[PDB]
């Protein structure tokens, strides 16, 4: 039985319940982390940024269902275009706003990847993304404000693609957290 979560802690052990099973119920995933309102008081330990680029901060491990993650941009830092590896990807604005530009899966014809669509995502909206939707980017594009978001990625997975927008060209890249637990991991 779905009830809002009070605080992020919350979240988490409500997350706990909905992935121990062996299928995702997709909606209602969206819906709960929907239903979080954002309190920094909660995040802060995890927000930690870097001047350069946008980072990956672990929050929790999900008891190997899931990596539940908080991603912190500066001002003009964006994605790749990237796909999730054959995972479902959650992605709910903590602080400040995202846009989101969604491509469709490149044919083996070195081409220029065009958009198909772009939206931008709001604070407590929460986005979901999988392979059969297609490939997207993700960037701040504000001047003056840092953006913040929580990502929920089942399975959880450390590779992905990373796709040239001239012609579609896909390589392998493997992701490093910033943090683990609030805990800096150069
Ligand atoms: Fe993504």
């Amino acid at each position: 039985e779905l009830l809002k979560p009070r605080t992020l802690a919350d979240l988490i052990r409500i997350l706990h319940e909905l992935f121990a099973g062996d299928e995702v119920n997709v909606e209602e995933v969206q819906a709960v982390l929907e239903a979080y309102e954002s309190n920094p008081a909660e995040w802060a330990l995890y927000a930690k940024f870097d001047q350069y680029r946008y980072t990956r901060n672990l929050v929790d491990q999900g008891n190997g269902k899931f990596n539940l993650m908080i991603l912190c941009w500066g001002e003009g830092h964006g994605s790749s275009i990237h796909d999730h590896t054959d995972s479902h990807c959650f992605l709910k604005l903590l602080q400040g706003n995202l846009k989101e530009t969604l491509f469709d899966w490149p044919d083996k014809k070195s081409n220029e990847m065009i958009k198909k669509s772009e939206r931008t995502l709001r604070e407590n909206q929460c986005a979901y993304i999988n392979d059969s939707i297609g490939l997207h980017r993700v960037e701040n594009v504000s001047h003056t404000e840092p953006a913040v978001s929580l990502h929920l990625y089942s399975p959880p997975f450390d590779t992905c693609h990373a796709f040239d927008q001239r012609t579609g060209h896909k390589n392998k890249v493997t992701m490093t957290f910033h943090s683990k637990f609030g805990i800096r991991t150069p």
